[PDB]
């Protein structure tokens, strides 16, 4: 997903997902300790720095190849042979964040938490879970899709307090892997012969431009909502583990 702006949701689908996940936690009055949300907000600058750093600097964005932002659950690999993937990377920062948190280094903690949440968010993007890059056929579709997502994401907010609490075990890798599995299952709802043909025709046809966008909207809605619920449960796990 996009993360074009550091502290605004406008063109930062990642921040939006996290914010909506936090809202889910706030809406839950039965199992969530609201002081957790208070801490996330207290150290929001650092949290957001982390979410934004993933796509903008080393080592997080792997020299602009973003290799660590992909993870295919069936073979456990990213799109570049031998490169680190999103499961191990997201878990890495989940733990670093936790250790810092326990050592009372809050800025370090939430900065790393932000990074981890970013990686978890990415595996929820079907293309990231299927190693479909902006270079994959049809080339350019990946970027155009994520930009389009920002224009409609606000129409898919989860409005209840039902995050996926204890969705997977205590291992963050299981959560990242699990989210990727579901995302890959939904891949064909975004990338298929129809969307590929229409995207290509969009080059010289406004009709087809609106066509593929409409076509990928329903599944995009599903992915955004799933991403919010999973992220909410992941954050809850983090606090349960290190708090
Ligand atoms: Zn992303
Ligand atoms: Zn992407
Ligand atoms: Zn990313």
């Amino acid at each position: 997903w996009s993360a074009e702006d550091k502290h605004k949701e406008g063109v930062n689908s990642h921040l939006w997902i996290v914010n909506r996940a936090i809202d889910i936690m706030s809406r839950n009055t039965t199992l969530v300790k609201q002081d957790r949300v208070a801490q996330l907000n207290e150290w929001r600058t650092e949290l957001e720095n982390g979410i934004y750093a993933a796509d903008t600097e080393n080592p997080y964005y792997d020299n602009s190849t973003f290799a660590s932002h992909f993870y295919d659950p069936d073979n456990g690999k990213t799109y570049i042979p031998f490169a680190k993937q999103a499961k191990e990377t997201g878990a890495k920062y989940f733990k670093l964040a936790g250790e810092s948190y326990k050592n009372k280094d809050m800025k370090q903690a939430f900065f790393y938490l932000g990074l981890s949440l970013h990686y978890l968010g990415d595996v929820n993007q079907p293309m990231h879970a299927a190693n479909f890059t902006n270079l994959s056929y049809p080339q350019g579709f990946h970027s155009k899709y994520e930009n389009f997502v920002d224009t409609i994401k606000d129409n898919y907010k989860v409005t209840d307090g039902n995050g996926y609490w204890n969705w997977k075990g205590t291992n963050p890798e299981e959560w990242i892997h699990g989210a990727a599995v579901v995302a890959k299952q939904d891949y064909s709802g975004i990338v298929n012969d129809n969307t590929k043909d229409w995207f290509v025709k969009a080059a010289v046809s406004q009709e087809y431009a609106d066509k593929w966008r409409a076509e990928v909207t329903p599944m995009t809605g599903k992915r955004l909502m799933d991403a919010q619920r999973v992220t909410a449960g992941y954050i809850q796990l983090w606090f349960d583990t290190y708090g």
